């Protein structure tokens, strides 16, 4: 059967370099994109000897324009990427009021904008061949807003919505679209604990892996608490409460 | 002085227009901004002769640097300003396969990049001063990624919790920072929901959202996204993940 390649953002470090080893010892060849070659390069010669399979190594700064559409038509072209790991360590410096215009741009161009176009790249080629897989990293701060981090949280529940609306959309094409939900990282979860949970889920094509979770229920609950809003969405008048 | 300055975007048509509309008539004078000249001079020179408000109109297409640099200029220095409407009309084209990169930078610009810098402008003045109101204008599609508007919903989303980040940041420095979620084949007149929505700002109500029928539906949902984050245990990953 075939192991398609593996396209991996932020795969310098972290989550990234992690799903770069797993995926090198379960058999995919990778696209390796980060903005840090030196780390990768690294990664990527260790991961050749260990495992044998291919790796391409991208440098790319995805707050450019020019770094960034170069990784979407690597996507568009390269028939055989069908995983893509949207994945940024990118997160926010402190409080709302420290943030300028220019870290505003790049925390929702890496963790918003960029995933986005990514995604945009391989669904049509992953439409016509019936196959494929997004794998959206998000994380638990976008249910969160009490943790202080406004704008990075932001993003994250933009990913998971954007996963969401995706699975709808996609799902009946043959593509398997995850959101994976990290915990903010007083002990945190090993990185390796985070991804083998999280591969986990994507065998068993699991649409929303939260491996922080203890009561997976809490994630239907929430689901149905939201579906439950839209069934009382009465578009015709403003409530009565307003009148 | 009085009654604080309104900065409005998206003033040319729909919500925005409809919002200076209504804080002209209240005695506030408005900074109108947005990409459609001719609708906003139309629609200030009829303001100012009905209301006799001082109304600035300001060309910008939120989507190029230069113009929205501007506008975060403005909101920077203009301390007359108190009240920030972060309102833009624009949506989604369709289905996801058929939207290309340069409609995603421009809908992801406009609806989330956009009021995330304005609020940015406006936050440390409105902190310096105690006082100043943030209006973000999202949608209630951020509740409904089964309508086919991932994008558009996405960036609502976005919205919602930056309001909601917000409120907790700013809210303790005497900011208030209201989230108005609109409706998406009979819809809402756009004079209901922005006299819906001015209620709630009248009240300081934090979330409004004038469609829904049973408002404690969001305080469950509220409440179920808040239970969700009591059973998150960071140490280990689930028994369920081995």
């Amino acid at each position: 059967t075939n192991l398609p390649t593996a396209l991996i953002t932020g795969a310098s470090s972290g989550i990234g370099a992690t799903y770069a080893e797993r995926f090198a010892r379960r058999g995919h060849n990778l696209v390796m994109v980060a903005r840090d070659k030196v780390r990768m390069d690294v990664l990527a010669s260790r991961l050749r000897e260990e495992t044998k399979v291919t790796i391409d190594v991208i440098q790319a700064d995805l707050t450019q324009q020019k770094d960034l559409a170069e990784v979407e038509t690597r996507l568009r072209e390269d028939t055989s990427i069908g995983i893509l790991i949207n994945n940024a360590g990118m997160g926010q410096s402190g409080a709302f009021v420290q943030q300028n215009a220019q870290s505003i741009d790049r925390l929702v161009m890496l963790n918003t904008t960029a995933p986005t176009r990514l995604a945009a790249a391989v669904a049509a080629r992953f439409a016509q061949e019936g196959k494929g897989s997004i794998v959206n990293i998000g994380s638990v701060v976008g249910f969160a807003p009490e943790l202080g981090m406004t704008i990075y949280g932001a993003t994250k529940a933009f990913v998971l919505f954007l996963s969401q609306g995706l699975n709808l959309e996609l799902g009946p094409k043959g593509i398997y679209v995850q959101a994976v939900l990290p915990a903010a990282t007083p002990e945190v979860m090993d990185v390796n604990e985070l991804v083998d949970a999280a591969l986990i889920g994507f065998d068993r094509k699991e649409l929303v892996t939260i491996p922080p979770l203890h009561v997976a229920e809490r994630w239907n609950e929430l689901d149905q608490a939201r579906q439950g809003l839209m069934s009382e969405i009465r578009q015709a008048h403003a409530a009565e409460r307003y009148l």
